[PDB]
């Protein structure tokens, strides 16, 4: 149905360990740009600055999807990200959304 046409352009920092995702969160809260935090800490898409690109509804793991569609579009100078980090079967994610359909 129509909700399957919904999508987000999404960027994340993924860390297996809670301690490490919290380190990443401290860097974001210090002002570090999201892509730079992802380069330092993310275990997925690190070389893309955490960018997952466009992801349609149904393509993301449940807790990640619910968190992502709840975030407004933001940019890396004025980010709006998940706090606290979101736990999935992959680990802990910090997410921001750069586009919405
Ligand atoms: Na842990
Ligand atoms: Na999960």
């Amino acid at each position: 149905g129509p909700m399957g046409s919904n999508a987000v352009k999404v960027r994340h920092i993924l860390c297996e360990k809670h301690g490490k995702i919290m380190e990443a969160m401290e860097k974001l809260k210090s002002g570090m740009r999201f892509n730079e935090v992802a380069a330092q800490y993310s275990e997925d898409k690190a070389r893309q600055g955490g960018d997952l690109g466009w992801m349609t509804r149904g393509s993301m793991v449940g807790p990640f999807q619910e968190a992502a569609f709840a975030l407004p579009v933001s940019g890396m100078d004025k980010p709006v990200f998940t706090d606290p980090p979101v736990k999935t079967k992959f680990g802990y994610h910090i997410i921001m959304v750069e586009g919405r359909k």
